[PDB]
This record gives structure tokens, sequence and C-alpha cells, in this order.
């Protein structure tokens, strides 16, 4: 289809004198479970897309989605939040310093209709609203709402794949029961629920009477503040982030940044150890317990909303 | 140069004077990378693979350490999970009285079993062709194995030993420069096996002068009275799908019954939808312990030196 | 002739020869007896000249040094010139070859350690008819320089007109303080090096005060010549790179640099053709009196004794 | 385009014509709105750039000024930027033609003085011919520049990502002392000039303070911006002879200069090789805070308000 499925693809200048670009990277058109491109996922949710190739013992491999968070180990506070909750979202995000269209998209993502109406009224106060700004605002709102219904299981018809269950509190997942984490998860918007399911791979992957443990400890948490990149115990995971993923904005915003460096040649060591299969460090998002029922359609190509 | 085979199991040669034998050591056997075992022999005997763990900083510099992924299935239990058996249970874990001679001699030397290797000599001496080839080949195997072990044994005459590194496997008191039960068991090991554990098992924490770099938030191996084992200090074992094809066929005649796992259903369309994204490997690396680098150190040194604990 | 004190660093083993990296300033007959490269490497200071101008036409330059201590650094990492009772801790002499250790021991008058080095080198084979005369050359050169800067050496002409009080309270009263006592405790070469690196905050010449800075940037406490301000946080002193990277290339060290992000080139061009005010931290402390009749303008080092 | 506020300065009577000797930098959009020549002549300050370096590769420049007040000068001779109350006393407006007086009165918001100058010139029998147009042109240019630098002008951009609290102390976090209110009383152009000339002692970039000087070399008091250290004797500032503008060629000079008698060429040529540490007195005072969200590296000067 070559259709931009990224939710943030509708960003546009509400004023009809400046034309705005479309930095959504190639993956935006790759119709997958994600409804956001890797560039926007990096810039707004501090996550990078990846695939988890689970293998069986003989031939057959199947790949799930996963994300690695880009939170530095030395960060603290609101800087560790990957996906803020509705309460703290307006504080974690600097919505004031963003294009009005992106703010509208964010307000819709968290079901803050009051903010959307405030933006609409503010834009009405301006001149030129009736002719062009109204049309562009309506187009952005329509696209965003359409994506949200696509990812919201509670929409007319909207077939929902209730074959497989997902929890974020393993304390009672094997009992089919949930914790507080999955309650907070249910509080989330459908689009954000799907995004969390895509980004946060389940630490356990019970399939028909078969448990597959992928990690021995979760790397993310679901707390009141939202989906956070803090280990459940001990110092934060060393996550060295370079300027590649950064893709910083505001070329005139002077920002200080404490960055570590390794002093030493390391070239002879690199040459000596080269040729081995490198083990990637990163930090995948592992948390919870996913149950795949005996009867199910789990290799379904087209995305279907998953409701617990 | 790079024409000397550093793998300890390279010397394996049939003691009999007729049947030849060429050990299938991987090319990596020829690199002086601190490993004194090749990747294929590591897989065959210690059930581990050889990987490199690259650690980057925020700037344009990086450095690589060694790490290994064990090849123990989640369903395995008992003495099948043991990667590196201890000096006592090793003869019970390995089936030494099946892998003919030579390799058995190397294994006995690796665990400092003088009596067993002497018994091997006693049995071999009665052969008709002893003073012929047999004695030469046995002596050559012993010499090569002893040289390999001295290269790693820090308590060898004029054996330079690095001491800017401190490695622990107990963590609870590693911040206080003190190890524990796991470290005590580790010290009992042979020098070659101590180096092998240091190479294979990457530290959970890495503390350079003062900055602590945490690589994993939970150890994946353990050092218990039975040795270095691939059991987590938690509930069900990590799902490790053994690549059956990759693992050598060993004995074509021996009939082994293996209950393999099989995923069912078409998955090519899913791969097409998820083709292009960087794949996060599902291997199980060996993470455990705490490694400290003194402010004054020669960590980025090419030549291997035994890293004896202070 | 190389006058850097650290010019004699060699290898006591006969095969490997090591000509210590010395800046071209080593050969100058300036008051310094150390080169800029070695001053940076060991005492973490960079040499500069402070020019003082009259009103119409006459400029005379005094010496000065800027320290290279980051504001974030704390503790024993702030001392530039350690005192003789703590230097073996601040300096990691153990990892400093042997000739450099000998020079450092001589600088601080640690004859015991020098003799220990002597014994250690006598035990080894190939010392008598080889390493001997090499350790001797190192010791002879080091002692020659130290007695050159030591005012008490025999028939050593010593200047006495000019006075230097690192405690400014009673300097106008012709008297030092605790810092000045600690300064007197130092070795002659170290006293000269301090008097060179650390410019005086005040300059009383012909009874005329010429206060240069309004606050000292260093302090002479027990630990030594500390690069610490005696008020509030430390001075922002960014040091970029490529000064001591000669450090053992296999020594893996972590460094917490502080980078600025954003395009500065438009702002740079906006204000480019302006005289730039340097952002280094000079070593200002104390009081210096010229004492009317004197020979301050003499182009040859003479030991200065308070 | 001449941005200097004193650029207009045209003889009100159509007569012998002179152009103000504005320096080349008058044609730079550096945010000074004053040339170095006029800055020196009137506010006894010299322009300079303070480069702040990061640890790796980046450096951003910042404006600064060095005052030209001799240490011996006292009283109203030490004031660089007089307050709106004492300026008619500090400045000899009487001996400043008339266009300079007009500009200065506008700078200090003295519309009464402007009106009396205008009326005195109205009484001229040859007023409406040519003087009215030139007077109005000078007024228009001056008012336009002041509006450019006045944040309260109609729909005028005013950035508030950056906070400049003088007299630091309690002002560190977010406060502002008596000096801060005194500064607030100034005109927008004068506030911009002070903030351009007086670099901040501290610079907290959203978490990280960058102390640039131990003590302030200037102070904001009731008399105005003063070149006086709050620590005792004034800083030695050897203002040379030639660099001073020879405005009045007939005024009797009488100037007590300072001289350094003695040969100094040997020392100069002995130590010429070393990097020189400038002896100018910059203007350090206060505390500048940069918020996490900011446009500080953005050119196209915007008036900054507290
Ligand atoms: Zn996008
Ligand atoms: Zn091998
Ligand atoms: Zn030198
Ligand atoms: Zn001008």
């Amino acid at each position: 289809m070559r259709v931009n499925r990224c939710i943030f693809a509708s960003i546009v200048s509400f004023d009809a004198c400046i034309t705005y670009k479309s930095p959504c990277s190639p993956d935006a058109y790759h119709d997958d479970g994600w409804f956001i491109c890797n560039n926007h996922l990096i810039k707004r949710f501090k996550m990078s897309k990846m695939v988890l190739p689970i293998f069986d013992e003989d031939d057959n491999q199947f790949k799930m989605t996963i994300a690695r968070h880009l939170v530095g180990n030395k960060e603290r506070g609101i800087k560790r939040i990957l996906i803020p909750s509705a309460t703290n979202y307006q504080d974690v995000f600097n919505l004031n310093s963003m294009m009005q269209a992106e703010q509208l998209i964010f307000h819709l993502i968290y079901n803050n209709e009051n903010a959307v109406n405030t933006i609409c009224d503010n834009l009405k106060y301006t001149e030129g609203f009736t002719s062009n700004t109204q049309r562009v605002i309506h187009s952005v709102y329509a696209t965003t709402k359409s994506i949200l219904d696509t990812t919201n299981p509670n929409t007319f018809c909207s077939r929902v794949s209730r074959d497989e269950l997902r929890f974020f509190d393993v304390t009672n997942a094997r009992a089919l029961r949930g914790g507080a984490g999955d309650q907070l998860f249910n509080n989330y918007s459908g689009f954000l629920q799907n995004l969390i399911r895509r980004a946060v791979a389940p630490e356990y992957l019970q399939i028909d009477t078969e448990e597959l443990r992928f990690r021995n400890c979760a790397t993310c948490i679901i707390d009141e503040t939202g989906l956070v990149a803090s280990v459940p115990d001990g110092p934060e995971l060393y996550n060295p982030i370079r300027s590649s993923d950064i893709m910083r904005s505001q070329p005139n915003r002077l920002q200080i940044r404490n960055v570590l460096k390794f002093e030493g040649d390391t070239r002879e060591l690199d040459r000596t150890l080269s040729g081995y299969e490198e083990y990637p460090t990163y930090v995948p998002l592992f948390l919870g317990y996913q149950i795949i029922n005996s009867e199910n359609n789990f290799l379904r190509n087209d995305f279907i909303p998953r409701a617990n």
C-alpha cells in the first residue's frame, strides 16, 4: 500500500505560509503491528525498534517485535519514563515547545478531549481559520482518530483477537490473574496499549502447556508514572547512547551533556578479538507474561487489537 | 605469527601406531585471544559458544571483551546443566571412559589428576608397540598439555601474572573487595580452567576506577559445589533453543533419543512484515560476578597473562 | 643545554633508550628549570608570561602559570605541587619508571628513598659495569639543578632585595603567615618553581601597589599548592585533550567530559573580529615587594630567598 | 547598516559637516548597538569576546567588555554607565554639541531635556529650513534603536529563557538583590548594554554552574555601573596614552602618568616565546541561568527581559 501508518505522520504547520516536512523514515510505510515509525519512536518515546527471533529446536523460527529504550543509566526522574501515563504525560512531554499538530496528536493519544478543544478554539481565535487552517486541522484530527479506532478494540465491530493474553505482573500470571501493573495498563489508551505490547516483549512466553522464558529479570516497569526504564532492583543498566539515534532538534537550544569516554588505544584489542559473533548490549524491554492459547491465530499477518 | 595452535585439545592423537586422527579444531584455534580452547571443542566438551561483548562509550571509542553463551536446554536437569564441572564431579559429568585416550589424558591434566594420568601411562606401557611411536606420541601430548597449562597457571616459575584486575563471583560483598563461597570454589580450580571461566563468564558488573557499568541485571550462571552451571538463581531455566544441526554429530552409530521442540504454523508472512529491523539475539550469555579495574592498569594489553586474583 | 629537571629520565636497563619528550622551551634560560610539557605532565600547569605595562611606553613581563585542574575534580586531584609529607601519595611514583622516581625523590629531599633505589639497582646483575655511571649521570644532573636553585648551596649567590609573602594579611607589615612557613619548608627548586608559577596578587614596587587580581586562585595549605579558590565553588577550567594522552596507552581510563550541543557557528561569526579574553585560570596568590633599590631586570636566574 | 546609537550625531545647524568616527564594528549585528570607538569614548569600556570552551570540540563565544578606569581615579570618574539620576553630572552634556546631548537624553528617558533642546533650536530664525529635518531624523533613529532594545514596545519579541540576576548571593537560585532592581530601573538600551558588557560571574546551564571569576570586577550601585572591586584597592589598569581618543585638541591635559624606568628588553626577548596573559580588567558580576528549553545560540538579537 505504501501508506504512512505512523500516527505522527499528520504533523503540519497550521499556518498556511510554512510547509512542513515528513521525517518518518522508511519503516512508516511497512504495515506492521507498530503504528509509529522508528524515528518518531526514538524522538518521542526514547525507544528503538527491533525484532525478537524466537527459534525452535529443529527448523522453524518466528519473530516478534521488541524495543530497546534509550534511557541513559545516569538519568533519573521524569527522564527515565518511556511512555508516560495520562496523569504525568503533559509534564514529561514538553508539549508547549512542539508544533500544534503534534500537540493535538498527543492529546488525542491520551484521550484528553479538553486539550484538543482548547487547541481548536485557540486556532479559531486566529484569522484565516475558516479557509485553510480548518481544513488542515480537520484532516489531522481525522487521520489521528482513524488510527486510534484502528488500534482501539472498543470500536464498532473492530474484530478483537482475544486468543492470547498479556500480563505485566508475573506474580499471578500463571494463575491467569493480573496485578496492579496490568490494571494501570488497562487504564491506557488503546493505541498506547498496542504500543506497549509491541515495544515490551513478554519475559515469559507460555504457549500451549509450554513455558519459554526469555529473560531472567524484567528491564522495564509499569508504575503510576507510566512505562519506565528502571530495573526492578539495583543500579540502572549501563546504556551507552551515541549521537546516531539521538537525532536532536532545536539547533539553537544550547544543551550541556555529560558523556563518558574511554581513553586508551583499544585498536590492538579490537583487531585481536575481531571476527567473533558480537553480542549486542542494548537494553530490550522485557516485562510480564504472555499466554498463547492452544487454539488461536497467532501467525495472523494483519494487525488485530489485543484486549486482555 | 599465527600458525601455533593454542587449543588445549589440539594435541589429541591416537596412541596406537596405525590409526591416524586429525582434530577438527576451528580456525579460531590459531588466534592468541586468551582462549586456549577452540570454539568447536568448547562446544563439544564444555557446551559453550564464543562471542565478543562490545562495550561502547558515548564518544567514538569502544572496547571488546570475551563472553560465551551456554548450550544447555531449559528442559535439561541434573548434571546435564553443568558447563564446567568441578575437580570432584568432572569424571562423573564427562564420560571420560568413552573418548579413547589422549583427550582423556588432557582432561585429567586439566583437573590436576596426577593419579589418573599415571594410571593411563601404566596401562599404555604394557602395549607391544610402546617403545615405538606410542611413547613418542604420549610424551608429545603430555608436553603440549603441560605447556598450555603453565601458560595459564600463575604459580609457574617466572610466570608473569597480572594483578590490576579483580574478579569475583559472589557480588554481595564485591563492593568491599571480598568474594564468597563461589569465589572460594573458583580458587580451587586449575589455572587453565580459571582462565576459561574468566573468558567465558562475563561479569555482571564492571567497575573501572570508580564508575560502575552494569551489563546485566541478573546472573545467568552459578558457581556451586558441582562447578560452573547454567542454572539461573531464579525459577524456570532460560529458554535456550539448541541448534541441533550446528551441534556436531559425534557418534553416528550411537542411537540417542532426543525430545525436540517444534513450532507449528506458517511464519513466512510474519517474517516479511518484520524484515529489516535489527534482530535481538535470543542466546543466553554467561553473566555473573563483579569485575574491578584498578586506576593503574594494563587492561588493553594484547598478550595474554594469567589474571590471578590479589 | 637542556635545563628541565626531568631531562635526565633514562632507562636503567642499557638496551632501551628513552629521550624524555621535552618542549623546545626546555633549552631556554628562563627562571623555570622545568619544561612546559613536563610541567603539564607532572605538576599540571602551563607556562605563560604576565606582561605589566606602564602608561606611556615600557612593558616588563613576569612569569606565571595556569593550572589544569577541572572544577569537578576534588581531593588529591586538585594539588599541583604536593608537600614533602604527602607527595608520594599524590604522585604515583610506583608507576613512574625509575629515573623519574629518583628525580622526584631528590626534589623533595627523600635521600632514604634514593638510597633504596640505589640498593635495588645494586642487587641486579649488569649494574656495576653498566647501570653505574647512568644512575650517576641522573643523580649528578638532578643535584646540579637542585643546588643551582638552592640558595644555601656553598657560595651560591642569592638575591635578597625582593620579598614574597604568600599570606597577604601582614605582607604590608613585612611578615608572612602559615602559608609562608609551609613555603619555607619546601625544597629550593620547589620554592623557585612556586615563585615562578604563582604570580603575586599584589606588587609593591617603589611603594606603589599594582594589584593584579582581586582574589587568589590558589592556596598554600598543608597538602601543598592546591588549585582551589578560598570562596565558593571551583573555577570552571575546561581542559580539552592531547596534553597527557602519552599516558600508558593500554591504561583504560574513564573521563566525564562536558560537551555543549547546538550550532555555535552563526553566533561565532556574529562576534568574531573582537579581541578574545582568555578563559584560563592563572595562579595568583600572595604579595611581592621589590624593595626600591634592586636588580629586578636581570636576565639570569639567581635564587630568591625571603 | 550603522547600529551604533551615536551614529546619527549630525550638527543641528546646516553647517560644517562631520561624520561620527564610528569604528568598523559599528556595522555588525552583534547586539551591542554601539561601536567600540563610542563605547570607549563615552562609557570608558572596550569590547571583547569571552570564549567558553567545552571539553571535546565545541566552544560558544560571549560578549564582554573591559573598563578603562585607572586604579588611581576615584569618584564619578570610576562610573562606566551612570544611573538615570547622576548622568547629567557624570557626563559633561554641556560640552557635547547637541546631537550627542539629544541621544543621551533619549537613552536615559529624559523627555523634558529632549523637549527643551527642541524648543531652544526652534527659536532659531533658520530653524524650519534645515534644522528641523535633521533633528527629527536624529530623534527617529535614536527612538528606533531604543524600541529595538526595549522589550515593552508593541509586539516586540522578548526572550525569557535566560535569567540574569546581578549581585549573585541570594539571587543564585531565582532571586535578585537590590542591585537587580537598580538594574531594572535602567532603560532598555542601557540594560542591553550592561548585559552585553558585564559578563556573568557564574553560568548555570540548566544544571551545571560554570564559575568564570572568583570575584566581581565591577558592581551595580545607586551611582550606576561602577568599576570598583568590592574587596579593597582598585585593580591596576594601565590605560595607555595613544589609544585614548584625542577629542578636545585645546583642552589643557594635565595627566599624571606612571613610568617604569629601567632596561627591560633583555627579559622581553628572553621570554617572548611564551603565551601572554592579558592584564585587562573585564566586567564580571552576577549570575546567568540558562533554562533547559532555550534559544541562547540563536543569532538575530532579541531583547532579553527579566
Ligand atoms: Zn513517524
Ligand atoms: Zn580445538
Ligand atoms: Zn621537560
Ligand atoms: Zn559609534
